[PDB]
DNA sequence: AAATTGGTTTGAATTTTGAGCCAATTT
DNA sequence: AAATTGGCTCAAAATTCAAACCAATTT
């Protein structure tokens, strides 16, 4: 009665395809890309700190959207993100936005 | 000046760069559109696991499988690399 | 008025890290 | 045969966490 929806379709993004159809393809491919563009255009030069470049990328739009979503609580926003208050609190103030 | 971007097409056949947290963005408020006041639980985890995975295969696929210089590319310790491979099979 | 949240501490639990050591592997 | 990496343990450092208050805010 109940389809199976697989983890990496939970977070999907609108794609165009070779006949011309819009499909959601995972968020996943769309890191997957950014990092391939990133290598590409990297030309042999040393990287440390990939994962705090992701990590940036994409906690600053989980924030953005659960405070969005729970309109400024962030006890409710902590609660769904299934962090500590003060963890919660940290990164806020860590992108500026308190 | 934006180092993590992804390619989107217009109507006019087009491509273009927008950054990668336009993607993560949107893909949320797919997410909490298709859930009606359903209850939230574990969404960091959730967008955590969704982002680490192909970034640990695209490093290691890059450094042809060396975990030290995986590990130093990302500037995380080797010990939590290995962690993290664990933790998501691949190892 | 009552309930909830924000802002802030404290100290324990968990995670991350660095260093070491040597077999195993790559160079 | 030299140099580097993998796997493991160990201790420190750093981070995350709950729990506790009470003023401030929301309901």
């Amino acid at each position: 009665m109940f389809e199976q929806r697989v983890n990496s379709d939970v977070l999907t993004v609108s794609t165009v395809n070779s006949q011309d159809q819009v499909t959601q393809k995972p968020l996943r491919d769309s890191v997957k890309q950014a990092l391939k563009n990133y290598f590409a255009q990297l030309n042999g030069q040393d990287v440390n700190d990939l994962y705090e470049l992701v990590l940036a990328e994409v906690e600053q739009p989980l924030l953005d959207m659960v405070m969005q979503y729970t309109r400024g609580n962030q006890t409710r926003a902590a609660l769904m993100m299934g962090i500590n208050r003060g963890t919660l609190r940290k990164k806020l103030k860590k992108y500026g936005m308190n």
